[PDB]
């Protein structure tokens, strides 16, 4: 601790380098410390320990050490015992004053414990005279019995009386300025409030304090001012600073939002860094201290989404509308992806808590934090914040499935104009939410949407297989579980199966073409076989002409994400190489069959990504695909312990050897049986023995320890692989649905067919949602209310006050009899 007003506090607080509080003299002395912890103020209390300090100072001991606030001790250097050391922290009367003065000047609590003329000065001189009342009995006492008041000069008397009288006078001259202190924190706060006294001055001191519970007394009155523009400076200040009970108050208090949301206020809004990898990302998507725009911010929000997607305001009208009403028709939409881009999560949550179409931005939300998280705490957000926005949007589904499963399901699929015309269901795909599609509302659209128009639920497969090979019998039955004939094709289950025969045909084509016999011109097969991969080239070519979002020029760039169409193309490619080759005499010929002959294995190995639709089939594949590069791992120790072995064994026999460039295949040749032969001048018969035994060891080694890893590899996969499964569905899905119903080789004739070609509601399903949340909102409240950990805690802090209350009440009865 370190130890003429401006010069005096200049002097004191160099050496400690430290509104007001001052004390002149249990649970109100801890409120106290807490105010003025909160507050920052420094205590001037008297520098001797004894007396009222040792009061202050016990409490002080409490919770001191546990901000430091700079308590001001003042004490006479005299009274110090020892002069050397003389010679509370930053260690007369005047000066106190003109520091008070000072204090007040820029843009003055007195506390008294058990004196009147000091404080009758004070409030003479200062504007303000807020004295904190005093329980105990003294000079502070008399005051207040004549404040109250307002008989009494007896009173003084019986207890000097002429100047207790006059002192009571004077009081009464500045009636109601000395702060009323009645049995802590809301009073001290009201009492500074009225020693400060414009009400955007009072708004901006409760907005300082933060102290919502406060701060709503204060401001709660009636026939106030409320200057116009005040309250929209406020509602910045407060959406800036991270206070939320102040926001909350403002709406109950009649600020509009849709009247205060302006393009300039959002505007400085996010250019602001007032606040808690905004500035980074959006630098690299797009300078320091650029001036932020909402173009700029929607490009940057259209890039974190991803490929195909738009924002209603990151658009080029959108853009040159700005650099050209000016309020958005739902401004909760962008306070909410404002707030999810800075990182600002309780805001996001009260903000979720009331908008249209929570379930759309809740699952924005989680693609927005998983997709920064990727990008760029950063592990602790992506674990906690896109968790909790899924696990939301999960919930909400859940209880809209309970109140009805009819508007859950309509709810589910519908095109929001706001969010570019995108689904629940894409968006849930597009953050790989498993959860959400494996809910059973979801399954049940799912498998709606797959059987089509027909309802048929029984041997599925079977009936589809018969109506393939029976359809002028079996399509007319089918129908019931003409027109039938035409919703029966369109059905996408009937096209993935004729899809599946027509790709069989065309690999029995295949391997009755290249497995026997070539000649000058092709045969029949091998010309059919070409038509298959020209009708899928030009397929390939619709789709991506088809995929017209983000131009010509930005199409190719998303479509090229799927890694087996890039591998389908280059198949294409090298077959259509191969066939060119092949008609190139027969010294080419020879030279280009091979070529093809190798590309099958492309073809066969393209089941395994539509073997993953079943529901036992595509764990297996799901395996294969994590195993590959476990066994790539095991590749390079299983050759650096064996190569060692073979090299030496090698070395060891053939004494005199010339390269020839022909050692690999003697080192790799790893025979069991002539090593085992090999196995049975006596150290040279004994060396090559004991290589040839830690070999044989070595493979059986290795061998079992494979046999482990692929074991638990298997378990761990099949540990998840059921919950994986119904993803893939809705991929399918909704890639065989939009494809036409001929298979390859005839949908030729299906371009040629297109060439020729070529409220209410809304308002009941928006009710629905806001009465979903809210009974959700109540459900958690009441179940969180019903636990008993909370009862426990309200049954014992009632029990502690209802038993002082009885054993106060006690005292009473003894009195009394
Ligand atoms: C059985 C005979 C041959 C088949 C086994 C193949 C050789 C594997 C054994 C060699 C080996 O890795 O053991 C190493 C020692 O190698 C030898 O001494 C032999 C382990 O070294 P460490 O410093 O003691 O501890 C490190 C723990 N990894
Ligand atoms: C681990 C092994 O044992 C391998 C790894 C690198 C291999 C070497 C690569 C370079 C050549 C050049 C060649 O000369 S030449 O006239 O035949 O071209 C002879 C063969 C030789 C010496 C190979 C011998 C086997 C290796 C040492
Ligand atoms: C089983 C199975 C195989 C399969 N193969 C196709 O459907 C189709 C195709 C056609 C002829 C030869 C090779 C492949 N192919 C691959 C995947 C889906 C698709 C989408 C658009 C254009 C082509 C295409 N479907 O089920």
């Amino acid at each position: 601790a370190m130890y003429k007003p401006d010069l005096l506090l200049h002097l004191m607080t160099k050496e400690w380098q430290l509104l007001l509080i001052s004390v002149h003299g249990q649970v109100f002395g801890k409120g106290l410390i807490k105010a003025a912890m909160t507050t920052g103020a420094w205590i001037f209390t008297g520098g001797v320990n004894t007396g009222v300090i040792r009061h202050v100072g016990d409490a002080l001991k409490d919770h001191a050490s546990k901000g430091k606030i700079c308590t001001i001790g003042i004490a006479p250097w005299g009274i110090v015992e020892n002069q050397e050391d003389l010679i509370h922290s930053h260690f007369e009367v005047k000066l106190r004053r003109q520091l008070e003065k000072h204090i007040s000047l820029q843009k003055v609590v007195a506390l008294i414990v058990e004196v009147i003329s000091i404080v009758l000065e004070y409030l003479r001189d200062t504007p303000p005279v807020p004295v904190v009342v005093c329980d105990g009995s003294g000079r502070a006492s008399d005051i207040l019995a004549f404040g109250h008041k307002y008989s009494l000069r007896d009173q003084l008397l019986v207890t000097q009386a002429q100047h207790l009288f006059i002192i009571l006078m004077e009081c009464m001259k500045k009636k109601e300025l000395i702060t009323v202190f009645r049995m802590i924190d809301l009073a001290i706060l009201t009492a500074l409030l009225k020693g400060a006294n414009s009400a955007p001055d009072q708004l901006s001191l409760a907005l300082a304090w933060n102290r919502v519970d406060i701060a709503r007394s204060q401001i709660f009155i009636y026939g106030q001012q409320w200057p116009v523009g005040s309250l929209e400076q406020a509602m910045l200040d407060a959406l800036v600073l991270d206070r939320v009970d102040f926001v909350k108050l403002l709406i109950e208090n009649g600020v509009s939002m849709h009247r205060f949301l302006t393009i300039s206020r959002l505007e400085e809004l996010y250019n602001t860094r007032h606040g808690p990898t905004l500035y980074h990302l959006v630098r690299d998507v797009k300078p320091p201290d650029y001036r932020i725009s909402l173009i700029d911010i929607g490009l940057v929000i259209e890039y974190l989404m991803g490929g195909a997607y738009r924002c209603n305001y990151t658009r080029k009208r959108f853009r040159t509308l700005y650099h050209n009403i000016n309020h958005f028709p739902f401004p909760f939409h962008e306070l909410m992806v404002w707030a999810v881009l800075m990182k600002r999560q309780k805001m996001a949550l009260f903000f979720w808590q009331h908008g249209e179409e929570a379930m759309a931005k809740a699952l924005v939300a989680c693609k927005l934090c998983k997709a920064m998280a990727h990008e760029a705490d950063i592990s602790q957000e992506l674990n906690h914040n896109s968790r909790d926005f899924g696990q939301l949007a999960v919930e909400l589904l859940d209880q809209s499935y309970k109140q009805d499963e009819q508007l859950a399901m309509k709810l589910l699929t519908y095109e929001l104009k706001n969010w570019s015309n995108a689904t629940c269901l894409q968006l849930a795909v597009a953050a790989k939410h498993r959860d959400f599609i494996a809910h059973t509302c979801s399954q049940m659209l799912l498998t709606d949407m797959w059987m089509g128009r027909l309802r048929m639920r029984k041997n599925s497969g079977l009936k589809v297989i018969l109506g393939i090979l029976l359809p002028p019998s079996i399509l007319s039955l089918e129908f019931k579980n003409g027109r039938k004939i035409y919703e029966f094709y369109n059905a996408p289950i009937v096209k993935f199966w004729f899809y599946t025969l027509a790709y069989i045909g065309y690999l029995m084509l295949f391997n009755y073409i290249v497995l026997v016999k070539m000649e000058r011109w092709p045969s029949t097969q091998e010309w059919i076989v070409i038509s298959y991969i020209f009708t899928l080239g030009i397929e390939k070519m619709r789709e991506i002409l088809m995929s017209e979002p983000g131009k010509l020029l930005q199409k190719v760039k998303v479509w090229l994400q799927e890694y087996w169409n890039v591998t389908d193309l280059i198949a294409i490619l090298l077959f259509s190489v191969g066939m060119i080759l092949r008609l190139q005499d027969q010294p080419f010929r020879s030279d280009g069959r091979v070529i093809y002959c190798v590309n099958i294995i492309y073809w066969y190995i393209r089941l395994l990504d539509i073997f993953g639709v079943n529901k036992y089939l595509g764990p297996y594949v799901m395996m294969i695909g994590k195993m590959m590069i476990d066994m790539m791992y095991f590749v390079i120790i299983m050759l650096v312990v064996l190569m060692s072995f073979g090299v030496a064994r090698q070395a060891i026999l053939f004494p005199n050897e010339e390269p020839s460039w022909k050692l690999a295949k003697n080192i790799f040749y790893m025979p069991y049986w002539m090593i085992y032969g090999e196995v049975f001048k006596t150290g040279a018969w004994i060396v090559p023995a004991i290589m040839a035994c830690y070999l044989l060891v070595a493979n059986i080694l290795l061998v079992n320890l494979l046999i482990a890893v692929f074991n638990n590899t298997f378990f761990e996969v099949k540990s998840i692989s059921n919950q994986v499964w119904k993803f893939q569905r809705y991929q399918l899905i909704m890639t065989f649905h939009e494809r036409p119903v001929l298979p390859p080789p005839l949908i030729i004739f299906s371009h040629m067919t297109m060439i020729f070609q070529h409220d209410d509601e809304l308002k009941k399903v928006h009710d629905f949602e806001e009465q979903c949340i809210e009974e959700y909102f109540r459900e958690k409240d009441d179940r969180f209310n019903s636990s008993n950990d909370e009862r426990i805690r309200v049954t014992s802090e009632r029990v502690e006050n209802m038993s002082m209350r009885l054993e106060e009440v006690n005292e009473r009865e003894h009195s009394m009899k």
